[PDB]
């Protein structure tokens, strides 16, 4: 989690799509879904980014609807965006222990218990927190198991970033779960 704000430079695909989705959020702009193999993943535009500016325009008190039209109408040669990074969620390294644990349960993606003496527990990893990312990869809509299987995969130190379950839900809400499994960009990426 940077605290930098960035600059992207964005250009539609062959259809005129950006890959992405805008929520109103406390009278900012936060990015809801991130299209796999989009320019908006390409720019590298994460779940959680704040848009704060389309085309050297302030998005403060712009509606969903608002932003979406302004992507539309704009010429998809270059639209510049001005991008403060996840600015509701932290980072939390972890180590595993000889049995390849971290410490922690979880339930569709949320966080519900802190296993004593783990490394959860030393690094004060928290509850009622939505996991976003996983070493960097977006794990939202995944299930259960390949969540564990991507910990499992993972090499011992484990970083995790984590979201307050509220603001989670108010960034999801009005998005049917399938969209979040199957177009969310869950990839590595690219260099």
């Amino acid at each position: 989690i940077k605290q930098g704000i960035r600059e992207v430079i964005l250009c539609k695909d062959q259809d005129g799509k950006i890959g992405l989705r805008l929520k109103s959020i406390d009278n900012g702009i936060f990015v809801q879904l991130v299209q796999a193999n989009s320019p908006a993943s390409l720019v590298g535009l994460r779940f959680g980014d704040q848009v704060l500016q389309i085309n050297g325009e302030n998005c403060a008190g712009w509606s969903s609807d608002k932003a979406h039209k302004v992507l539309k109408q704009a010429f998809g040669e270059k639209i510049t965006m001005t991008i403060r990074d996840r600015p509701f969620e932290r980072t939390i390294t972890m180590h595993k222990d000889s049995t390849g644990h971290v410490g922690f349960i979880f339930k569709n993606g949320k966080i519900t218990s802190i296993v004593k003496d783990s490394s959860a527990a030393r690094n004060g990893l928290l509850t009622e927190h939505n996991i976003c990312e996983i070493n960097g990869q977006n794990v939202i809509g995944l299930k259960d198991s390949q969540i564990a299987d991507i910990l499992s995969t993972s090499g011992t130190v484990v970083t995790i970033t984590i979201m307050p379950a509220f603001i989670f839900e108010h960034i999801i809400k009005r998005m049917a779960p399938s969209i979040m499994k199957s177009l969310m960009d869950h990839t590595i990426p690219e260099v």
